[PDB]
Order: structure tokens, then C-alpha cells, then sequence
């Protein structure tokens, strides 16, 4: 299941930022950043990101943007931006 600090859908910084668990169903492809397909893109390859979250799982690892929180890794946000390194 999602952790109990799961990023929700409905949370007022996901709102800002677009953020779904569902990538496929979220802004990807209307918004259809560059870098990589969107298809492709999610959390699991955005810069802003943390594998460097306490209590990150596999499924759900931290967001640069969202410390604390938890962001499925697999799902995406408006500012994704491929990985830089
Ligand atoms: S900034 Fe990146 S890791 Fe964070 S929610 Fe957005 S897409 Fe995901």
C-alpha cells in the first residue's frame, strides 16, 4: 500500500506542482516535457529527486521538492526534468 506519508493526489503542493501517482494520467503528455518520452518520464527519473528520504521503500522514495513526504516513483509532477547526472 501507499506509506501513511504517501504524497496525496489532493496534497496543496501536488495541486501546485501537478504531481499524480498516476504519471500516465497526469499533465506528461500535454505538458510533453523534453529530455525523455513521456512515457518514460516519472519521479523514478526526475532531477528533483531523493532516494534519500527516512523510511523510504522501493515503490515510494523521497522528492527533492517534497522532503519528508513521499512520492511514488512512478508516478510524475509538472516539474519533472530529466536526471542530470
Ligand atoms: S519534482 Fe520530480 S520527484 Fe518530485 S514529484 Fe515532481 S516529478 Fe516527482
Amino acid at each position: 500500500s501507499a506509506p501513511a506519508n504517501a504524497v496525496a493526489a489532493d496534497d496543496a503542493t501536488a495541486i501546485a506542482l501537478k504531481y499524480n501517482q498516476d504519471a500516465t494520467k497526469s499533465e506528461r503528455v500535454a505538458a510533453a516535457r523534453p529530455g525523455l518520452p513521456p512515457e518514460e518520464q516519472h519521479c523514478a527519473n526526475c532531477q528533483f529527486m531523493q532516494a534519500d528520504a527516512a523510511g523510504a521503500t522501493d515503490e515510494w522514495k523521497g522528492c527533492q521538492l517534497f522532503p519528508g513526504k513521499l512520492i511514488n516513483v512512478n508516478g510524475w509532477c509538472a516539474s519533472w526534468t530529466l536526471k542530470a547526472g
